């Protein structure tokens, strides 16, 4: 493999990646996200979690099948780290995919936060989630490519005109602004 090793330096990243804004993070395309959802790597990937970091009204307006909505740090930390999600075979991997609407701000920040906490609770260089990617372009670019891999089949943007109050109500729940 032509890249560096995953976070615990155990092995190479499994998936092909594409260039994204944060040059030190690993991004995948919608097609690679579908390869995980179709079991293309089922012999190796035991579990994968898609963490949709958008606000609840965005997720309810249309999200990728199987994704979990964890927009607040405290909730992403509890869900992912209180009782870590591990493969049922040591030969197999667990992979996290983070995304938001454009995968520009929200997704990358949550990914970095979970890596920080993962480092904090382990003895270096061990990690519960050594392999984490960002979905390039976020739900905004995934829906137009694979609508049948979404539920419900629609897209509600963060800045949607009818949800301005819901945006503010959510922001007042965050740990910091
Ligand atoms: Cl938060």
């Amino acid at each position: 493999d032509h890249r560096e090793l995953i976070g615990d330096y155990s092995k190479a990243f499994l998936l092909q990646t594409v260039d994204g804004k944060h040059q030190d993070l690993k991004y995948i395309s919608p097609e690679t996200m579908v390869a995980l959802l179709t079991g293309k790597f089922s012999n190796i990937v035991d579990k994968f979690v898609i963490v949709d970091c958008r606000y609840p009204y965005e997720y309810e307006g249309g999200h990728i099948k199987t994704a979990v909505n964890l927009p607040l740090e405290r909730d992403a930390e509890s869900f992912l780290l209180k009782s870590p999600i591990a493969p049922c075979s040591l030969d197999k991997r667990v992979i996290l995919i983070f995304h938001c609407e454009f995968s520009s701000e929200r997704g990358p920040r949550m990914c970095r936060f979970i890596r920080e906490r993962d480092r904090a609770v382990n003895d270096y260089p061990s990690l519960y989630y050594p392999e984490m990617y960002i979905l390039k372009g976020g739900y905004k670019e995934f829906f137009p490519q694979h609508p049948n891999f979404c539920e419900p089949q629609d897209y509600r943007p963060m800045n949607h005109e009818a949800f301005k109050d819901e945006l503010k109500t959510f922001r007042l729940k965050t740990r910091s602004w």
